[PDB]
């Protein structure tokens, strides 16, 4: 008699809609995707020569609480046979680039002055230690590196990071909501170093990957049998999921009750949980709640171009999992993923070099803002330039894909931190059968959107 409707089939979505069906007394669960598939960024293709190419996130690292959650969810859904994992005795684990100063550059581990660093980087920790502690409430992750760890380290480390995590700029980025353990760490320790020095689920799977010491690990048909397994399950249980359908409104009743407006159609959800883009929500919002859709407005997205290449033949100069391209060397190529180094069972046959090639930052921000045509063939040479250039890769690309992901990854720039308490005060000031989720609010990785799913869930079943 208690009808939930979730929004979204992202992974946000999807999983809130698997642990809500997975009570022991569920409510009627209603998935609304707007879009002809569920998954949302996440997605694969499968090519010709029986490769596949990730078009979103290509794998997963299961570190940390969250990595093990997810490796539970796999568990649940019956994927171990489907794993494929890196393990820690291989590079792809061992090792990640910098393309600086025309050259690849590896990033130590914990082991002598390393090229593009002038200097030992014990001297940057040192100083670390010694540094006092921001005071104002948030600080950009520019900022923040540049103060604690230098200039070296800031232009160069902090601003790749920044970019293979959010695809974004770091003079943009908030300290608090993109990296809140180094943020905690140097507020309740005085020092990141100490911090972090001053410091789980349990199954099978997850007892394998802590003891091969997986760095990541994808599906074998792609990630995007992740959101199929779940989708699968959803139907099963008896979920009912509605694509092409597109909310167009929410407003509230009498007796409290929701209405989910559809294009021509209608739904009575006693609660929602919303699991689409923040500045979607916005636009969805009744002029009751302007306060709550203006906080919601605030938060915007970056956009990406995916450019997959694949080399008949080719090999790499390097092995590791891929390089990073720091802004100051390309404004527009953020970093290239060596796909076939990490999962060579996907490089089809004849297999063939697989690499990802992302481009982005303020190069396809200003196109985007522009009168410029975004061509496939413009995202295609840019990637070539950058494989040739920075991977020697001169041959040919025997096969390419190239896609452009609008407003893909959220931006949680300087005062994220207060929208989500702004939102957060008015829903429950006005006692709003409404729960916030996704990549909007509190991380964009898929374990934290997964997280994010399963904790509206939770509460949405304390709430009855
Ligand atoms: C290229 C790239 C590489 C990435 N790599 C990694 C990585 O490897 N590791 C990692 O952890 N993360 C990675 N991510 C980030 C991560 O994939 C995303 O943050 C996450 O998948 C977003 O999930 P979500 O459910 O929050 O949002 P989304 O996937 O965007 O889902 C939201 C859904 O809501 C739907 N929707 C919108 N409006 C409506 C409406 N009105 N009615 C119904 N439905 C609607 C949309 O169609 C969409 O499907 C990557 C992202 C990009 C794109
Ligand atoms: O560490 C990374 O996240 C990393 C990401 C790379 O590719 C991306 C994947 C995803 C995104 C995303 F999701 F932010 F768009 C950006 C980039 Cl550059 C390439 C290399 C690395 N790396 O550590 O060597």
């Amino acid at each position: 008699g208690r009808t939930v409707v979730v929004l979204g089939g992202g992974i946000s979505g999807l999983a809130a809609s698997y642990h809500l069906s997975r009570a022991p007394c569920p409510p009627k669960v209603v998935l609304v995707e707007s879009s002809e598939r569920l998954g949302g960024w996440i997605r694969s293709v499968r090519g010709p020569n029986g490769a596949i190419f990730e078009l979103g996130p290509g794998g997963i690292r299961p570190a940390g609480a969250l990595g093990a959650r997810t490796l539970l969810l796999v568990s649940e859904l019956g994927l171990d046979s489907e794993v494929l994992p890196v393990r820690g005795d291989h590079p792809a684990a061992q090792n990640r680039f910098l393309y600086v100063g025309g050259a690849l550059h590896a990033l130590p581990t914990g082991l002598r002055p390393s090229p593009p660093f002038s200097k030992p980087l014990f001297w940057a920790g040192l100083r670390e230690l010694t540094k006092p502690r921001g005071k104002e409430p948030d600080e950009t992750v520019h900022s923040f590196a540049q103060r604690r760890l230098g200039p070296e380290v800031a232009s160069l480390a902090m601003d790749s990071l920044c970019r293979g995590v959010f695809a974004g700029n770091s003079r943009e980025l908030s300290i608090r909501s993109c990296f809140p353990s180094l943020f905690q760490a140097e507020q309740t320790h005085r020092s990141i170093l100490l911090g972090l020095l001053l410091g789980q689920p349990d199954s099978a799977l997850i007892r394998q990957a802590l003891a091969e010491r997986w760095s990541q690990w994808s599906l074998r048909g792609g990630l995007e049998m992740l959101p199929q397994a779940l989708e699968t399950h959803l139907t099963s249980r008896g979920v009912s999921v509605l694509r092409g359908q597109p909310v167009c409104g929410l407003s509230l009743q009498a007796e409290g009750r929701w209405k989910v407006s559809l294009r021509d159609s209608s739904l009575e959800a006693d609660h929602v949980i919303s699991a689409i883009p923040a500045s979607v929500l916005s636009e969805l919002l009744p002029a009751e709640a302007a306060p709550l859709a203006r906080a919601l407005s605030a938060i915007t997205a970056v956009s990406v171009a995916v450019v997959n290449l694949q080399y008949q033949g080719a090999h790499l100069p390097v092995q590791g999992f891929g390089h990073l391209v720091p802004s100051s060397e390309d404004p527009g190529v953020l970093g290239i993923v060596y796909d076939s180094v990490a999962f060579p069972e996907q490089d089809g046959s004849p297999p063939g070099l697989r690499v990802t090639v992302m481009l982005g930052g303020s190069w396809l921000q200003t196109l985007e803002a522009s009168g410029c045509v975004l061509s496939q063939e413009l995202f295609q040479q840019r990637a070539q330039e950058a494989a040739a250039t920075q991977l020697g890769l001169k041959e040919m690309p025997s096969h390419c894909l190239v896609h452009l992901h609008k407003n893909c990854i959220p931006q949680y720039t300087l005062g994220h931190w207060q929208k989500l308490e702004s939102a957060r005060q008015f829903l429950t000031a006005h006692r709003l059968p409404l729960t916030l989720a996704g990549a909007s609010y509190e991380g964009v990785a898929v374990n934290d959107c997964i997280e994010s799913g399963r904790q509206a869930a939770v509460s949405v079943l304390g709430t009855e």
